[PDB]
């Protein structure tokens, strides 16, 4: 559960950060670390902008923790010594899961140091909680003289750009105050802003240091006094000619200065002895606060509880995942990988009565992913934002983890999907609003001076953060919950949403992954989940240009990069729902099968002049977003064609299964009547044709009335359909795109194509301004992993499966040495244009390298499509836990976004992982996790009755050596397996003998067979039974 | 004429830079310092955007310079020294008006260590010169190895935002090419913008070491070999355990990292003897021309006849002031003066027959006016805008300094004030236009394939530098000077100015001035 790693200063670099949450009635704080100096970096309160230590991307980490970092100077008899400055030295390294230590053990001087770091829980104050202590190792008693601190800290209310761009010109605005009540406080004289309406700041910064007895110490401000004429912050000048005891009595300046904060002490050691220092670095809302909270001392117990405390938090936290197996490795793994996808995808929980809420959720924006705003809100019930994509795949399981959050997930992914097939990009935060009669209703037990405010702010969007700290600021330091609850309680939901930068080709294919989850806990809910109208739409901003107007010419050749319509592009902050009467009447909604419908006759009408992918006209690519030029060259994608094919399956089959009457919008009625029309038309034509020039116009034509009709408004009257003439309709839009993708594989070869490319030499320039293509000629790709990943998901038989596999890895995509697959071919004989995939170097990023991600998806479809055997023996050299710790570089317990592969130049790359944690493979292993050890399908209805059966499937390297195996099911019952052999236990060559069920009122029950029906699965989903036992061939025998 | 300052290191910090003057025909830099280290702490070519060495505010420049600058690395004996480094042994600092000097009197180790700085004049290239000199002052003969260059070089086609907010994913589009010719050329390959169109880049950095025959040496761009694993840049544990001879058989990476550019020698140095480096650092728009200007070797020769030129530019500029009084302080603030009120507002001079010209103007930004955004045109007869006031300012002793301008400062700055009595806050750089006609007649002794380019360049706005420019691509190296003579004669100015951002109320009171003057 701990990782140590010996000599880190000679080691190849890498970078981390603490998980930073504070629980639920606490502050929390970011902070990043590389293994460098004393391991800390940069960390702050709410983002970049609110930086308490500068944040710095990993190049420049690397470069300026030494210098910019904590820094420590012991003075001995008379010389200075600086721990962490050699690498000569031993030194040591400790991760935990919420915390951090290291040490150093210097056997010339006798001295010996370590200093461990966690973040504060549970407080109305975020901060850092920094230990530092000096041990005297030798023989002989020695007088010591300790200054520890940061040379540098960031006034409140001073921007990153602003210290990065004008770090020169800010200083005038810089101040500290307080230094007699040993309480710094760190903040401008005035808002930055010339043109504000504050002029003034409460927030700032602080630093209070103090010895065990818990007296606070007099801290130093001014870098001058310690450094002196070095302003390189590389030799302590100060120190190394004048006492302590002589710079603390000199005058200090507090103005016009990048301010730092140093404490010291003067102590004689005995042989044995130590001393011991405690530090809180952090930000506060006001002075009176800060006042509240250092009312009563704070001494050695109050830290080590704290510590304790912030353990206790990540392991509750994880706690919903634990598992034994025959190797510690695996279930270390699981834990960090479990926490990862909560800090990535936010952790659900039941607020109120009637409300679920997610925390500790963020934006993944850590050193090597600089290019993300990373957000955290400081305050109770802390949540952040994320973008579509990535918050879509996170939250697939959570159902299964948290059977109350219901089909939450489905209604707020499935409203973010606009008219016409698009989705904005970021999603925000949650926020309530109260009407002005439900207000006055509930608060009228409470005084009027109160009232008028609580009111006012009640009847304005807010978070609950902030209503804590409202009543905080009203009822004082205690209020009652009830009255809190019950505000909760009857507030309203509102929407979130942001446009952000454009619209990408993928987003919409991780829905229905949403929806075969849900349906794998609550099989008998599918007909009221399908006719459920609660479904919302989000308003577009912009609108896409029509074709004609989305081509321009060049040297090279006819391109494509007008895609958007800027001249209709609507304002930010505006209304964000669709609303019926043409944006006057009341909110529209719709059913599910609403949705799918409108999702499933959108993309069908965009399929390429060969109809064979499905173009990228959003100015975007697909999921591999490297190719960001691909847009420009025509490009289309076959992903999206077997997601298509997949969701009109399922959508046939729903709608086959329940017979009824559907209701849709008048505009989609006619759009689908009309691309009826013409699929029934040219039937024979696209069965015997190589280009189809003439059906794209038509469903191009179809497809751009609707979008302009329905980009202005709906009027919002129904149209009323028969489930046979959709199931109709969208057999014949299977049936093309079946031929489309039999065509493509024809085409392609061996292996099944991703994308493809067009060129048009000949074309034709129209009296608006638009031009016309006239013929395109197909251009061949590279392999890449993708297309076997979303085809092995397509009803296929088994053998063309196997063969694939067989064609797969003995391809380009395989790495021999690393015995892992590749996310893609070479592209060194392909055009320029497609991106900066083409600038990369080969094994580095997205180029020919080991990305995570796409290896265990490919994995998990390989487990889920029967291939047992080569599911076990790829996933036992693929797996990270399997990994060896010193060619990997990095902890065996936390995963990284790619590795290098063989082609990388840099022989000393080969093996390492990259780009930290926080990378969307967790979600996968989740998956592979789930369906390993409790099957595909855990409960099944039958006979209109609920069944409940196990079918795991385990290798033998997992089994521990007297046979028990264990999980959690459902993050609250145990299951016990225990197998008769040493054995991989594949479905189908094995038996349950039978099971034992423990309840939680002390009562049992035993049942013959693998199979359980009737109450017994009722009381198992809602959990009241606490553990399991399982036999699989009666008693272990060795 | 100069001024001395004595263990600069333990003195109050101050900021200050080269004047950037190339001369007429010469390209400029922009180049700044402090007074820590080995005094440089970035410089460039056109603005922030386009530096060599990364631009830092005064405090980052006070915190970096003696990190990201100019290094160097003695090996005496198997012992690393670093000259410029500690600051108990005794250093100097000599300021001129066009140069920059510094020397170290080591008197432990008995070597002794010297650079010098100044601006390549008068070539078609822009580039800073830096020469380092190695005196042996012990008794005995020692074994030297040299090692000298700078730890980070930004490739051309990286901005300062995406190198500030963004640099550790920029690496990926960085490499360096040409190892074996002796002239690494830093660029990327393509635009790093996230859209759908991209774009070829063709520029880029180039540097070239020398001894005094001429003969380039061979480059080391990965800093992982002096370095090793110490990504702090402070000690250098590559070059302390191995021979410099074993590390330039080294394989080094060109790709994903930032890349430096060392040079190293090893001599034997009797005593009393001494060894010397010549560096060129600059930038350049195509390789074709690094290729023209490298076509014959340059040695030491060139180097010091560059130096002359450089020093007497600055001389000669100056020489309108020059007076003789009790102290020379007085004399030396004069000259100093007029040259910093001709870099802020720039130099009259007669271009043709009956035009005026200003030259060497510029926009002022510099490290402590960190706000802001300086620009330089990189070419020859080198201008630039600027404010109405500082610019009307400047100029209110052009006529006695030069009688031929005449009335053209009052005429121009009259012309700015609108019917309402407020006025457009910048002037613009001046540029000329050429009529039909006279594009026809003044053409007509050239070959067609010629005629056409340069009819269809003169007949739009242009700037001297780039007339010069155009002639130069289109006749060669060598072309008729009365031809271009005429052109500009014949040309047309055209109206400058621009709105911006508002309307001060006193930018009229300064107009009086240059009445009351001339
Ligand atoms: O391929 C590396 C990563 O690129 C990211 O896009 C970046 C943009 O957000 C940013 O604005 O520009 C840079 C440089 O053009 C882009 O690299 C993607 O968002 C990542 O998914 C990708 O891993
Ligand atoms: O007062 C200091 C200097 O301020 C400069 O304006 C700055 C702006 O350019 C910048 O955008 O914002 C800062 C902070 O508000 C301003 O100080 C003036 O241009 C200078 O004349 C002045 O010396
Ligand atoms: O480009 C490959 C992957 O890079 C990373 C992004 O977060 C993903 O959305 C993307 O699929």
């Amino acid at each position: 559960e701990t990782f140590v790693m010996d000599d880190y200063g000679k080691k190849s670099t890498f970078a981390s950060f603490l998980p930073g949450i504070a629980g639920i009635r606490g502050i929390p704080i970011w902070c990043y670390y590389v293994n460098r100096g004393q391991c800390v970096v940069s960390f702050g309160v709410d983002n970049k902008d609110h930086a308490i230590m500068e944040f710095y991307p990993a190049h420049q980490a690397y470069q300026n923790v030494k210098t910019t970092g904590f820094r420590t100077f012991l003075k001995k008899n008379g010389t200075v010594f600086e721990p962490f400055s050699d690498e000569n030295i031993t030194h040591r390294m400790q991760i935990h899961m919420n915390g951090l230590a290291i040490e150093e053990q210097n056997r010339s001087s006798g001295m010996d140091t370590k200093v461990v770091y966690y973040t504060l829980p549970g407080e109305n104050v975020g901060a850092l909680v920094r230990v530092v202590s000096v041990t005297n190792q030798s023989g002989e008693p020695i007088e010591l003289e300790l200054i520890d601190g940061m040379p540098a800290v960031i006034p409140y209310g001073v921007s990153m750009d602003s210290m990065k761009n004008m770090g020169q010109t800010a200083k005038a605005w810089m101040q500290v105050e307080d230094l007699s009540e040993g309480l710094p406080y760190y903040r401008v004289r005035a808002s930055m802003d010339d043109t504000a309406a504050v002029r003034r700041i409460d927030g700032g910064n602080f630093s209070a240091c103090c010895e065990a007895d818990g007296r606070r110490l007099q801290p130093i401000v001014d870098p001058s006094l310690i450094f002196s004429y070095d302003l390189s912050l590389k030799r302590p000048v100060g120190f190394e000619e004048r006492p302590l005891k002589e710079l603390l009595l000199e005058e200090q300046m507090t103005q016009n200065l990048l301010p730092c904060s140093f404490y010291g002490i003067t102590r004689t050691l005995a042989p044995g002895g130590s001393v011991t220092l405690y530090e809180l670095i952090g930000q506060v809302e006001n002075k009176q606060l800060l006042k509240e909270y250092f009312a009563e001392k704070k001494d050695a117990a109050y830290f080590e509880a704290k510590k304790r405390e912030a353990d206790e938090l990540a392991e509750a936290l994880t706690d919903g995942i634990r598992t034994r197996t025959a190797s510690a490795a695996f279930d270390a793994y699981c834990r960090y990988t479990y926490m990862d996808n909560v800090l990535r995808g936010g952790y659900p929980m039941q607020l109120g009565n009637n409300k679920i809420f997610y925390v500790y959720s963020r934006k993944h924006g850590d050193l090597e992913r600089d290019y993300n705003y990373f957000s955290m809100l400081p305050e109770f019930y802390s949540q952040g934002n994320g973008n579509f994509r990535d918050v879509n795949q996170n939250r697939r399981c959570d159902t299964f983890f948290a059977p109350f959050v219901g089909r939450k997930n489905i209604q707020e992914f499935y409203s973010l999907i606009q008219l016409d097939g698009y989705n904005p990009l970021g999603v925000e935060k949650l926020t309530y609003r109260l009407s002005k009669e439900r207000a006055k209703k509930l608060l009228t037990d409470v005084k009027e001076e109160q009232r008028s405010a609580l009111i006012d702010f009640a009847t304005k969007p807010f978070t609950p953060g902030a209503l804590c700290r409202k009543f905080g600021e009203v009822f004082g330091d205690t209020w009652d919950e009830t009255l809190f609850i019950r505000v909760i309680d009857f507030a309203e939901e509102m929407v979130n949403g942001s446009f952000g930068e454009g619209y990408w080709s993928d987003h919409w294919t991780y829905n229905l992954d949403l929806i075969l989850d849900y349906l794998s806990v609550f099989p008998e809910q599918e007909k009221e989940m399908l006719y459920e109208e609660v479904y919302t739409t989000f308003l577009s901003r912009i609108n896409v240009n029509r074709r004609f107007r989305r081509y321009v010419e060049t040297e090279n050749g006819l391109r494509q990069y007008r895609a958007l319509n800027e001249a209709s592009r609507r304002a930010d902050l505006g209304e964000k729902l669709v609303r019926t009467e043409y944006g006057s009447g009341d909110v529209l909604t719709m059913t599910l099968m609403e949705k799918l419908i409108l999702l499933g006759a959108v993309k069908f009408a965009t399929l390429d002049a060969y109809g064979m992918g499905i173009e990228m006209e959003g100015g975007k690519p697909g999921w591999y977003d490297a190719l960001n030029g691909m847009p420009g060259l025509f490009g289309s994608s076959m992903a999206e064609t077997y997601e298509l094919a997949r969701m009109l399956s399922y959508t046939i089959e729903a709608l086959k299964q329940y017979p009824g009457e559907v209701a849709l919008i008048e505009e989609l009625g006619c759009f689908l009547d009309e691309l009826n029309l013409i699929t029934r038309l040219e039937h024979d034509n696209i069965m015997r044709d190589e280009e189809l020039l003439s059906f794209w116009n038509r469903i191009n034509d179809a497809k751009e009335i609707y979008r302009d009709k329905t980009y202005q408004g709906v009027s919002g009257k129904k149209m009323v359909y028969h489930t046979e003439q959709l199931a109709a309709i969208l057999e014949g839009f299977l049936e093309i795109v079946t031929c489309g993708i039999k065509k493509a594989r024809r085409i392609s070869g061996e292996i099944c194509p991703t994308y493809f490319t067009y060129e048009v030499p000949e074309y034709e320039k129209l009296k608006d301004g638009g031009i016309r293509p006239l013929k395109f000629v197909p251009q061949n790709m590279p392999y890449f992993l993708e297309g076997p990943v979303r085809y092995l998901k397509l009803p296929v038989e088994q053998g063309e499966k196997r063969a694939l596999y067989e064609a797969v890895k003995e391809s380009d995509l395989y790495d021999g040495e690393l015995s892992m697959y590749k996310v893609n071919a070479s592209l060194a004989d392909s055009s320029f244009e497609l991106g900066r995939a083409r600038a990369f170097t080969p094994g580095w990023l997205e180029n020919e390298s080991i990305w995570l991600h796409m290896e265990y998806k490919y994995l998990l479809e390989l487990l889920r499509s029967g291939l047992y055997e080569e599911f076990f023996a790829d996933f036992k050299k693929a797996a990270i836990p399997f990994q060896n710790p010193e060619i990997y570089g990095r902890s065996i317990y936390e995963n990284s976004s790619f590795i290098a592969s063989s082609r990388n130049p840099n022989p000393s790359c080969r093996g390492r992982g990259f780009v930290a944690r926080l990378s969307g493979s967790t979600i996968e292993f989740i998956s592979m996790w789930k369906e390993m050890m409790f099957g595909a399908h855990p409960f099944r209805t039958e006979q209109e009755e609920l069944v409940f059966s196990l079918a795991p499937a385990i290798p033998a390297y997992l089994i521990p050596e007297d046979g028990r195996l264990s999980a959690a099911f459902m993050s609250k019952t145990t299951v016990c397996y225990e197998f008769g052999g040493h054995r991989d236990y594949v479905p189908g060559t094995y038996r349950i003998r039978h099971m034992v069920f423990f309840y939680e009122n002390g009562s049992q029950a035993t049942v013959e067979g693998e199979k359980v029906s009737g109450k017994l699965a009722e009381d198992i989903r809602a959990g009241r039974v606490r553990k399991m036992e399982v036999a699989v061939d009666l008693e272990h025998h060795h």
